[PDB]
């Protein structure tokens, strides 16, 4: 089973009409990385080049974006989190984004109460930025939900009220206490009357995009490809939305890769600039795990979990297919292709990590 | 993370009286060494420091032995084959070994290793090699013997009657048989195999005492029971075998080794298929920190081990039998890297032999 066929079922973009959204452009992302830049401890997010794995798999080159490296959040979702954070703040207290100082956020009255619904990744994210900036965070997360992630999010400072329904209850719920206590609300998705915080969200995404650009070129080199995980759409549309503005959606061959098992501001940009929808199989993000975590040759090692590594393991699941031949097509994969990958989370549930990785969790073999 | 139960069968060695071995000693290991930091582009093995994967599991060290380093050939076997090769050389044109520099022909069957080991001498010495492979042998480690100018004849039959055939064509042309497993009348040879393998022991105890640590424990893998027997004679007549709890590991034949193990293991495992499987995907994506290693499925066994002992719902009573505790040092031996790479890559990445289904 060296030759093995998991789920990766390729559509193109039927929405696709190349109209390019100002809102998430170049500018709106630099603005959001010289806020990140203002942070203690900021560095770029290393963009590892996996050349072993690119000559294995018959393309030019593979790079990780690798997220895992974002502050201590082993994740990329504080860019957003964080970034909408001050922008509330900064409407409350009459202050530029520009030229924000955290001393002077500090000493401005009552204690702001933060709340969100997580899996995991958001709300650690709306949590911290919470603990940086002096406010209260009240994060709510669904049943069957990883403890070590409650755990993560307790260990910022902030409460975590484990329900027994599932996301969707759990935000209405989220909301309900808000309102009923005048909380504000932090989601990373949006729906009627509620845009602007989802908006900034996305805008911080970029950040991750516009790092990843400058690196590009530092190499000298042009991204033809690039895949996305969707989750919920924000950060798919947002970095999307940024990469397309520098590139052109005519020159980039996105893919949008949607794990078998949301964001309308995030999924307008993927309907108009998306090349292509892939429909995956679970055991393809653990694919993707165990390849980043044991590399090939001597490329360097990424550890990435569940939501990061499903880009990569698309890749290797085209490669080890007995149609590869006819899925390199499909996805205009060959030995020219240079392909942007973003690894978005590192192992942030180590039980399960080392499940895949070890144990061998969601192997190939059906 | 997840809590299961792979077949971890430990028996206390019955046979056990501690009598050290005349031939497989510290004199003879030396002896081994010396001829092969003569060889051009010598250097010891790394011994790797797992910390902590050793947190992780509750001991003090876990210090594996990376043989994937060996030279070029990414297995230990070359440290027994090339000294027995050397010291039938030197036998024939009645030169010293301890000081050194017609065609022979060495014939040998294997599985891999060993026969790459011995195509890899003759290559260096100038003589001849014929390696023998049975029926299902990887395309890999067949070329691995051809490109050091080797014959590599694959058969259409199993192991034991690809020997039988070995066996038949070197007598038929004179040919000298090198193989790592002693019988009857066969034993010069077997010796000098297992003694040359005891460098890479002696190498351990240079770089343990280096570290300043002495091990409590040590794991070998079992396979034709050469390696196992050469290394434990050699660490035994160091710590004696009353202070090293070794243990004899066999997954799912040499009475030279088997004599040594029978009189100074304290216990034997015999082991499931995937537990070699766990211990690959273990060193090959580390813990914390810890450095990465690339072990093949004879390599990593020892490894699997205390990984399936951590992990199993029985952990503490196993623990307490094999005696490991917060202040064990385990040291394991790590014999090859990924001398199969499509098997390696099948267990790392595919998940091939996974833990559960």
């Amino acid at each position: 089973m060296s030759v093995f066929s998991l789920k990766i079922d390729i559509a193109d973009n039927k929405f696709f009409n190349g109209e390019t959204s100002p809102l998430f452009s170049q500018s709106q992302a630099k603005l959001a990385r010289q806020f990140h830049q203002k942070i203690a401890g900021y560095r770029p997010t290393p963009l590892c080049a996996l050349d072993d794995l690119a000559n294995l798999f018959g393309v030019k080159k593979i790079l990780v974006k690798d997220e895992s490296k974002r502050f201590g959040l082993n994740a990329f979702k504080m860019l957003g989190g964080a970034y909408a954070i001050a922008q509330l703040l900064c409407e409350k207290y009459h202050l530029d984004i520009e030229t924000l100082s955290f001393e002077h956020l500090k000493n401005a009255g009552e204690k702001m109460t933060f709340a969100t619904t997580t899996d995991g990744n958001h709300g650690r994210g709306v949590a911290w930025a919470a603990q940086q900036l002096g406010q209260n965070a009240v994060i709510y997360m669904p049943k069957g939900s990883a403890q070590e992630r409650v755990d993560a999010i307790l260990n910022l400072g902030a409460e975590c009220i484990v329900t027994d329904m599932n996301y969707d209850d759990t935000v209405r719920l989220t909301m309900q206490h808000a309102q009923q206590h005048g909380w504000e609300v932090v989601q990373d998705t949006a729906w009627e009357g509620y845009t602007k915080i989802p908006t900034w969200i996305m805008q911080g995404y970029a950040t991750l995009a516009d790092e990843a650009v400058e690196q590009m070129r530092e190499m000298g080199v042009t991204p033809t490809h690039v895949l996305l995980q969707a989750g919920v759409g924000a950060m798919a549309g947002g970095v999307l939305g940024y990469l397309v503005d520098v590139y052109s959606p005519q020159n980039l061959h996105s893919i949008i890769v949607e794990p078998d098992k949301p964001n309308p501001l995030g999924w307008e940009i993927l309907r108009n600039c998306a090349t292509q929808f892939i429909s995956c199989q679970d055991s393809v993000a653990a694919l993707g795990m165990r390849v980043l975590g044991n590399p090939y040759g001597n490329d360097p090692r990424i550890i990435s979990g569940e939501s990061g590594a499903v880009g990569l393991g698309v890749l290797a699941a085209v490669h080890y297919h007995p149609q590869r031949q006819s899925l390199m097509e499909k996805l205009a994969l060959n030995k020219d292709a240079v392909v942007l990958v973003i690894s978005t989370e590192g192992d942030t549930d180590v039980k399960h990590y080392r499940e895949v990785v070890w144990e061998g969790k969601h192997a190939v073999a059906p």
